[PDB]
């Protein structure tokens, strides 16, 4: 819908804005898996989304760039959030937000989004299974499908 | 003499401000009374968020899009950041002082909104309301006027 569009817009923006910065982020958006034991681990904020704040939230050397940023439906549910970390073997030993992406995943149908510090790509994570060095296109298109759809 | 999560709030944004201070990160927040301030509220952006120490950092820390412009908060909630109050043009005015300042005077005077500042070159903590700039408030006496200001 129009409304939802501007959304995927504001995210897209801000993780492209990222990618070229070199920022590492690390986004959840729930589904149905009820997140909310992992939200009060973090800062709540409520809040509505923007590109301009999900570029602040990430910005290194800052309180909430620390953990993972939880958005429910419309709204940023909190920032700073630990994720627990999988073990699997075929993760590749070369970060710890991949580790905690496809953490989530094993345990929550949530779809998560991560930006490479190092190297500025763009992964995805659900359904337990990693993706990595997707295109913006490609994340758009996701986004939309698992985000609202 | 205030409830619990009201002094909650103080106090973060009491450390906030005490954070910036000492690192001369410059900073403009402004309190709504009962002026409706949503004509400023709508030149930034949109937020409608809570409150934590940790966020009122992230919003102003230098080089971010959020940190140029006003932070409005309503009752509990961060209306919006980066918004744009009008400029004082009182003569009295120190020509030495900042565009912040000479904001939230200006807010003052069509407002009777409550303005915090910090300066980015001294770290001192200035307030602003009734078109009167009181500076370099202490942290206790910062308190002490944004809790009667903000909750009365
Ligand atoms: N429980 C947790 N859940 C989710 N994310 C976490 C987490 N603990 C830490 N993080 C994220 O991990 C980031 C830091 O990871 P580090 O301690 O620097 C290992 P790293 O990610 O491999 O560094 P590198 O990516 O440059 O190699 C933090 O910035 C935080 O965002
Ligand atoms: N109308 C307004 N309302 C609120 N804040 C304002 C404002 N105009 C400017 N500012 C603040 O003024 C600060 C910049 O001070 P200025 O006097 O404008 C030197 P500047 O060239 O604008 O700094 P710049 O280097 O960020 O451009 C900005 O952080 C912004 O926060
Ligand atoms: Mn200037």
């Amino acid at each position: 819908s129009k409304d939802e569009e501007k959304l995927i817009q504001s995210v897209s923006k801000a993780v492209q804005y990222m990618a070229k910065r070199r920022i590492g982020a690390l986004i959840v958006f729930e589904k149905e898996t009820g997140l909310q034991d992992y939200i009060e681990t973090g800062i709540a904020m409520d809040s509505n989304i923007s590109q301009e704040l999900l570029i602040n939230v990430f910005i290194p050397n800052t309180p909430l760039h620390d953990g993972a940023m939880i958005i429910q439906g419309t709204k940023i549910a909190a920032a700073a959030s630990y994720l627990p970390l999988s073990d699997s073997p075929k993760i590749s030993k070369s970060g710890t937000r991949h580790r905690a992406a496809v953490g989530i995943s094993e345990v929550s149908d949530a779809f998560t989004v991560i930006v490479s510090e190092e190297t500025g790509d763009i992964s995805v994570t659900f359904d337990g299974k990693l993706r990595r060095d997707i295109s913006n296109e490609i994340f758009e298109e996701l986004l939309a499908e698992h985000w609202f759809g």
